[PDB]
């Protein structure tokens, strides 16, 4: 399938780095708000995931990866972008500032066959998290779709396993996230008052529609959870705190991280490639540096389980730039099956 | 004023040395640490965190000079080889983290201090208190060995307490966003905890509290019906707990949860006590971490993150680990003398 990238950033670039190599996906167009000198170097040198192990060089318009020329754009407007001539299957909407319905259209106009916005959207065809509603995917009657946001594709796998386990009646989520550049580096304004405070010396609390929004992914839960995030000074990698009231209560800490052990072995023998990295079962005590360039949804850490009676708290990390472009680069692939 | 002794010269040693100076109420005499008194000067004058010390700091072979007022200061890592009896301190803040335990801290009394305060969680001390919370349960005739507790307790206590007289809470959890201290290490070192072990100011690192698990010493009812976690982040200084409980009458609205607490902080700074003036503050101004840093509160609710779906409610309060816990010990050292 052929792939055009409309923002080539922290999510961009890291499912550019994620499909790469990969024979289902083929990408020949990126568009950005420079030229193509400064995206080559970009994609060449990570301060977060190291130096990119393909050869790639810089041309007018374009840039040859591993010998693969991919054309490159600096519109502003998404309309000015010519997907359709270059044969674009689907498009990657990254830049952050098209998640609305008539923007992220566009890409349509433009000969596009398909749009996927890299976070939570306003009325889009479909919001989808692998390994929890993707089958509710109609390909005739889907073009816009939303894969919600990096701490939705951990969340809702985790709740996912709690419901069908013991049922949950309602719950709250707290997520240690790392900062985004959709902070500031130091005071600047924002329409967000603390957003707008420096990312890298202060532990920020902002709003997430994760919980909140849960519903479009699992309805039941619709009205049942709410979440807040609380950013931190770590350029990458995140965690999410759930905690739960069910309708059975679990009868052991222990019962309870069984129940996501075999949840990830369910999702392994599935069969499906797309499934195969959604739910990690971890048991060694780790912190946030041990799980950046990790793929999953989710990475459960059993021991920080706790249960009283039928309140249940558990804890599960995720690489919010790399695990959720793995699920990109994961529902390109999905969509070429249908 | 109350002679008092410091053993342990470290950032709640120094904060407390801060915080309790000026006020006529309280006298520091002594300092022990394990280094000489020339490091131990320039560490209170220059802060990372503070700023540079108000007053002016002079040092000499056996002593500091703070504004005049000599304070011998001693380097002996036995704390039975302190002369706090001769040096007249009736109260010694056992702030070196390591004597915790009660046959070591009572090695301060039987060197002539009339009460030690453990600057920390402990086993089997005469009594734990949290100011706005169980301060009156302290007897001056039974109790020497005192826990203040930690620093999420005096933040967390106050708080449960506000939503239990309120709604009456069935059980709980309690995450803490809590900024790094000196039981992590800088970089990747050997440590009786996997996960402290790990360089601090790059990792969010999850380890254990028992400031929910052993609410119950602060608030016997609450024994058992509250779990919580500490997540370590890269933040120097300056904390956060988000709670969340199960409640008995669930609160017609958000806004009736806050002005339980804009109430309850009323409460506090009219009961006339000194040392109930600082306990909650009630914010509603859209702050982050560095914003606390210096508020002397045991707790600073902030108004707008709290939540409520049915009986569940969700609040959060920040701390500032050091100032904040070291302003509770300037208030406790006050209150103890008021007995
Ligand atoms: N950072 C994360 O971990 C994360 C996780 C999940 C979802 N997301 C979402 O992905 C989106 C992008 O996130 P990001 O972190 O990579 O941010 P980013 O700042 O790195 O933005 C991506 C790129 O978009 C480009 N861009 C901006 N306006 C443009 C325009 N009009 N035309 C073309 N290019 C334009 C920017 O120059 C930048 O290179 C956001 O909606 C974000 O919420 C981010
Ligand atoms: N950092 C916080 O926010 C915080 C909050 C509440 C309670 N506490 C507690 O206060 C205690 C001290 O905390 P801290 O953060 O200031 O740590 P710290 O390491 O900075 O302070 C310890 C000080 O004790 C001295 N020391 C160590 N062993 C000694 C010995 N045998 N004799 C004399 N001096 C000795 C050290 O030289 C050091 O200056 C701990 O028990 C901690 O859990 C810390």
């Amino acid at each position: 399938i052929k792939v055009g990238i409309n923002g080539f950033g922290r999510i961009g670039r890291s499912f550019f780095r994620a499909s790469w190599g990969r024979e289902e996906i083929e990408i020949v167009a990126i568009n950005d708000l420079t030229d193509a000198k400064h995206l080559a170097h970009l994609l060449k040198y990570d301060s977060v995931h190291g130096i990119f192990k393909g050869s790639v060089e810089a041309k007018d318009d374009s840039i040859v990866v591993d010998g693969k020329e991919i054309k490159v754009f600096a519109q502003k407007d998404p309309s000015q972008i010519p997907w359709g001539d270059l044969g674009v299957d689907v498009v990657i909407e990254a830049t952050g500032v098209f998640r609305d319905r008539e923007n992220a259209s566009k890409h349509l106009q433009g000969g596009a066959k398909k749009v996927i916005i890299t976070a939570p959207a306003k009325n889009p065809d479909i919001t989808v998290v692998l390994g929890v509603n993707e089958e509710k995917y109609n390909p005739k009657e889907h073009n816009i779709i939303s894969n919600a946001s990096c701490t939705t594709n951990c969340l809702a796998p985790c709740v996912k396993v709690l419901n069908e386990a013991f049922g949950v009646e309602k719950g709250y989520m707290v997520t240690v996230h790392a900062y985004t550049n959709d902070q500031r580096l130091l005071d600047l304004p924002h329409k967000d008052f603390r957003r707008a405070r420096a990312a890298a010396i202060n532990i920020v609390p902002t709003t997430t529609g994760a919980a909140k929004a849960i519903g479009e992914v699992i309805p039941e839960l619709k009205g049942k959870l709410d979440g807040t995030a609380r950013r931190v000074p770590v350029p990458d990698g995140s965690l999410i705190d759930l905690t739960v009231v069910v309708n059975k209560a679990p009868s052991s800490v222990e019962e309870v991280n069984e129940k996501f052990r075999e949840a990830a072995q369910k999702y392994r023998e599935s069969g499906k490639v797309y499934l195969k990295e959604i739910l990690q079962y971890c048991e060694d005590p780790i912190v946030s540096t041990d799980i950046v360039g990790n793929p999953h949804s989710a990475i459960f850490d059993a021991p920080l389980t706790q249960v009283i009676d039928n309140l249940v708290h558990i804890a599960a990390w995720y690489d919010n730039e790399w695990g959720y472009s793995c699920r990109l680069r994961d529902l390109v692939i999905y969509l070429a099956e249908r």
